[PDB]
């Protein structure tokens, strides 16, 4: 068995995870429909160091990430783990993006960067 | 058997470690032998950029030193041929996500090693 684990090129690896960063600003939608093109989804965020790493790859520049609030429902992060609130969510809007010195969330039909990210074996 | 810790960042075949506390250069240096790494080597513009985004507002230590009548050198050993500006005219070299830059050597300062994938 030759295999080593590692995130595939132009994927980056923390804690498990595979992360990408877009180049270019889409909708949350069609954000989310890039991520799955390549397995993966609008990033998920399971702990305070994927937080802090998140926030800082993303850069001084708003990027969507996998948290969205539908009517009825509460808070779901893009891998089906209902969100429980542990960091606030400002603003007014459905989806959720951050950068390094902000978590709040815009209009889903706005054009901003995404990140993407998928557990890695 | 993974390529990086995964306290490290994996990125383009390196992993990168990205301090917690600051330290002077040489401390900083120090530190990353410890972990079979030397401060960073920027090898592309992708490299670069990845670096500068991620340091931020807060200046980080990098893997270049230059004494007055020598070449410049990355702390692998390998000449650097100034593809990029270092501005300033102190010996060590540090970025953040504004400026690649330099200053006194003593200074306590964020720290970035890199070294191969495994
Ligand atoms: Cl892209
Ligand atoms: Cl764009
Ligand atoms: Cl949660
Ligand atoms: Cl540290
Ligand atoms: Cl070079
Ligand atoms: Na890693």
């Amino acid at each position: 068995d030759s295999h080593v684990s590692s995130c595939s090129e132009d994927w980056v690896g923390y804690q498990r995870k595979c992360y990408f960063i877009s180049t270019v600003k889409r909708s949350w939608t069609s954000a989310q429909n890039a991520c799955s093109e390549h397995g993966a989804t609008l990033a998920v965020i399971d702990s305070e160091k994927d937080m802090n790493f998140l926030k800082r790859y993303a850069g001084r520049e708003e990027h969507w990430v996998g948290l969205k609030k539908e009517p009825g429902h509460p808070w779901k992060w893009s891998n089906g783990k209902e969100f429980n609130n542990w960091f606030n969510v400002t603003g007014s809007d459905k989806c959720v993006f951050l950068k390094n010195t902000e978590v709040s969330s815009m209009e889903c039909e706005k054009n901003l960067y995404w990140i993407c990210n998928k557990p890695y074996k």
